């Protein structure tokens, strides 16, 4: 790509989201910074709108896999360093077993030298007093295998998976994933063969922080491909 090269660097990165959970509005800001080529990230995300009205947690993964380290040999099957500048949409339904689901739909592109992920969230039917509305969830998270197909009659990608919340009596919350992105642009994007992301993230606090808040350090590289080397 010549999308490759933007991401040669520590790049800045913006999340904004805007929420909307059982009637509760929300906002979510986050800044930090992006290394694809370590395929790290740091992030510090803040409620603008006061107290966040669901778990830290199940935010994660709504709130840049551009930033994803795709080895030498696999550098053919990276859609989503191809579709920058310009972007991709990366809508998802997340499913919560037993409880409510919701539906995403984020821009991720270049503002200037920045990398911005801007997103709608809509969130339906959770129970008032269930694991995420009663807080019920542990402020931790895990490491995950994401895998990407191409879409089969399309020009994005796919991907489905679950994430496993752990509950504070000792049960666990599924929250089934299903996401597509697709890109912004017209010009040409790279189709990948199956594949996945390796996924670690680690939350934190910030002790001199007093607004409710989420410090964020991930690390996802590329892997699952035979072919290419040579």
């Amino acid at each position: 790509s010549k999308g490759e090269e933007l991401f040669t660097g520590v790049v800045p990165i913006l999340v904004e989201l805007d929420g909307d959970v059982n009637g509760h509005k929300f906002s979510v800001r986050g800044e930090g910074e992006g290394d694809a080529t370590n395929g790290k990230l740091t992030l510090k995300f803040i409620c603008t709108t006061g107290k966040l009205p669901v778990p830290w947690p199940t935010l994660v993964t709504t709130l840049v896999q551009c930033f994803s380290r795709y080895p030498d040999h696999m550098k053919r099957h990276d859609f989503f360093k191809s579709a920058m500048p310009e972007g991709y949409v990366q809508e998802r339904t997340i499913s919560f077993k037993d409880d409510g689901t919701y539906k995403t739909r984020a821009e991720v592109k270049f503002e200037g030298d920045t990398l911005v992920n801007r997103i709608e969230l809509k969130g339906i039917d959770f129970k008032e007093d269930g694991n995420i509305l009663g807080h019920k969830l542990e402020y931790n998270f895990n490491s995950f295998n994401v895998y990407i197909t191409a879409d089969k009659q399309k020009n994005g990608i796919k991907a489905n998976f679950k994430i496993r919340h752990n509950v504070e009596d000792g049960s666990v919350q599924l929250a089934d994933h299903y996401q597509q992105n697709t890109p912004i642009g017209d010009g040409p994007v790279l189709l990948p063969d199956n594949h996945y992301l390796s996924t670690q993230s680690v939350l934190s606090k910030d002790p001199n922080e007093k607004r409710d808040h989420m410090v964020l350090l991930e690390f996802v590289t590329a892997a699952g491909i035979t072919h290419g080397m040579d």
